[PDB]
């Protein structure tokens, strides 16, 4: 009954997923639930990161005024949002010490110390670590954040424009299968050559659509050249002897999945959370009655036990309202929830529950397993394509570029805007004409398209 | 033949974990093969406070001044060595931000709030990130740093005294047992009374001693006591409808962990980390030769899928001179070494190599599963007695209360020192007395001691 961004606020809390009180506004704090549901959300990435022939490594926070000064040219677009840190304790630094906004200012800085000839390329690692950013503009929770709490940046190097180019497309291809394990709706850009990363050649970028018609970039690549490598010394010797500077290429994702995966399928009754991140996939009830208490229970273990393997599986065990409890659960968005009745076990079945159709049935003991995976998958499945379809539905394809309209039809149906291609008017001005925010270049289905939407 | 300073310090870096050439003092860079060993080394101790009511939360890095004021009763030596920030960009932020030493401050403004009933506690929590101690002292990677890396520090609150008691006494041998599951000898002491903590009441510790002789500090633990619920007003209605402040006690432990794991079980060859935490606990070399080149990379991995479910493994490929896996794989500590050629294929046999005492045996193919399975529990077992027997050959006991004795028999096989507890003389004089360290009371061996000794 209530609009997206209080609903999100609200269930980002009544779910216990993250306490946002702390002292700071933008500095919030991942309780329990949520760092579970974080856990397996980066997992997730970790080991496509992992299979793909990266790295993952951890490098230091503060970033001195040095090398972060390579960063930058002049004092560009960068310097001006980042944390300093100027006192030693009570005495100075001589040393301008940075929370890292990014973090390639370091890591690059390092490659060199690492890449000497064409063997040691390349060097596809990456991190997990928690950025900051002197955010002058309105926080919003996992997403707009004065301290990042869950950035993953990679970072690779080849020794060949044609190596890192193709390795873009490998790591799209990776996010792109990333969010698809998660079932978020994505669509693939190429931000404008004035959207561009700092000193990147060209960015690609996933960006959704949240339930209230806004975008929200969630991934993105970044092919760098040797943009960096230089600024670094990150040189090395081709085959042939002869001096190259490295090709550089970074993709980044950050908490604004868990955001986006919070909304996209959160409902109503609250969080639906695709099951590759349930940090309790099933949850076991038992109704605790007057009479035979303790059989239940026991029903509750074995059924544990038989889903404990392939499973996340967890019991009530709490004295309370079986409603309160399906209710918890239910805004906590455990996918599955298998109630241990009496009158229940009595006819060798045993009922679940779809936390995402909220429809339920029973089914013969002798199934459970089967059906559980079955079930769980189907919900994914479902939750997938109800992600999709919400996704789809946002998105309109114009044949031709009328701004006054786009503007218009922007004002009401919202989501984002397709237009058919053509460098002739994919200008700055063409945002200042649409009066909105160009995603970039995108094909959808056959060609290349405008992406035109507005944006979180 | 090389001496342990330096043989850290290189193998450190030679052996791919961390690298401290990062331009800030004590501030270096986990390597891919570091992260990995840091990894597990830590998923252990995750566990066990999981399996044991836990809960894994992530706060905010930055704490306000105004905090960290109340962390406090004036400026008692403490907010000298914290990390300010103080500008965003060229704007000074009037409220000082601060990179968080001790991560607790916010932990309990945060109680605060989570607190109001004793249904609400207890309520153990805890999370393993990163801190920040401006150290003018020479840093030591690993152990002594300016950023600490991996910090997992716990915290619990608690209606009853009695109820913290036995959390300490838990953290304790939770610890114990992470300890021993990673075979670092430790002793637990329970540093002296003039020796505090910002707010403590009592302050257990668990000490080991690095092949130089000195002791390191592995685990600490803390009762808090009140002394912080007060202060930070975290109240909460008992069960009789009073007002009772609640009971905190923290505990944390460093990378020492995986310091004192390189230094404990490395030995001259190079390094021999636990299987437990062994990045890679098998690693197939296939010898290829001119002849048979494919049959062999085939049982190769016959022997990776064999062992590809219930172990790590890794074949490591790499168009270079076998010898020089052999030699890098023994460095990094890898436990088993699979080594297949042409014969052992001909004649049903499998050849393997054991880093803890570099024999290499060999044993039917049938017999796969079995042997490393086996050999394992043996490798770790046996690398970890070799560490206590060290360990009980630092420890030095006395009888006597004799500083101008003790002194000297430090100076001449150091270690540790244990004397008969007289409460008599357990007072900072002692100290003065050896020009040494207490670290407080122990019971080794039941008789109560007295530890002493150099410390890093």
């Amino acid at each position: 009954m209530l609009e997206f961004s209080e609903w999100y606020s609200d269930i980002l809390e009544k779910a216990e997923i993250y306490d946002v009180r702390y002292p700071i506004k933008g500095c919030g704090v991942y309780l329990p639930y949520g760092f579970k549901i974080r856990r397996y959300t980066f997992e997730i990435i970790r080991n496509l990161l992992d299979e793909s022939g990266h790295d993952e490594a951890l490098f230091p926070m503060l970033i001195p005024e040095d090398l972060l000064a390579k960063e930058a040219e002049h004092i560009k677009g960068f310097e001006d949002e980042v944390y300093w840190v100027t006192h030693g304790g009570k005495t100075q630094l001589d040393v301008k010490l940075a929370l890292r906004p990014t973090s390639e200012t370091p890591i690059y800085y390092m490659m060199k110390l690492w890449v000497k000839v064409h063997t040691d390329l390349p060097i596809k690692i990456y991190q997990i670590v928690n950025t900051f950013r002197y955010e002058t503009k309105h926080t919003r929770p996992l997403i707009r954040l004065r301290e990042i709490m869950t950035f993953k940046e990679a970072h690779t190097a080849h020794s060949t424009k044609e190596e890192a180019e193709n390795q873009v497309k490998e790591a799209i291809s990776i996010y792109k299968k990333f969010f698809d394990t998660l079932g978020i709706p994505y669509l693939i850009s190429k931000r404008p050559e004035w959207d561009k990363f700092p000193g990147a050649e060209y960015t690609m970028a996933f960006d959704t659509i949240f339930p209230d018609g806004r975008t929200m970039q969630i991934a993105t690549v970044h092919n760098l050249g040797q943009n960096f490598s230089k600024t670094f010394e990150i040189i090395f010797e081709t085959p042939t002897g002869d001096k190259d500077y490295a090709y550089q290429t970074c993709y980044g994702i950050s908490d604004r999945v868990i955001a986006s995966i919070i909304a996209i399928h959160g409902d109503e009754k609250g969080l639906i959370l695709p099951p590759i991140v349930a940090p309790i996939q099933v949850v076991i009830v038992p109704l605790i009655f007057k009479g035979k208490e303790d059989i239940v229970m026991e029903k509750a273990k074995e059924i544990y036990e038989k889903l404990k393997g392939k499973f996340r599986v967890h019991i009530d065990d709490r004295d309370i309202r079986p409603g309160r409890k399906f209710n918890d659960w239910e805004i906590k968005g455990v996918p599955l929830r298998i109630e241990v009745g009496p009158k229940d076990i009595e006819n060798k079945k045993i009922t679940l529950f779809r936390r995402d159709t909220m429809e339920k049935f029973q089914v013969d003991e002798t199934q459970l397993m089967e059906v559980v995976e079955k079930t769980l998958n189907n919900i994914m499945e479902n939750i997938k394509n109800r992600a999709w379809e919400k996704f789809e539905n946002f998105i309109t394809i114009l044949e031709d570029i009328n701004p006054d309209e786009i503007k218009n039809i922007l004002s009401e149906k919202r989501g984002v805007i397709l237009v058919p291609f053509k460098e002739e008017i994919y200008n700055e001005e063409l945002e200042e004409k649409v009066e909105a925010t160009i995603l970039g270049e995108t094909e959808y289905k056959g060609n290349k398209y405008i992406a035109i939407a507005k944006t979180y």
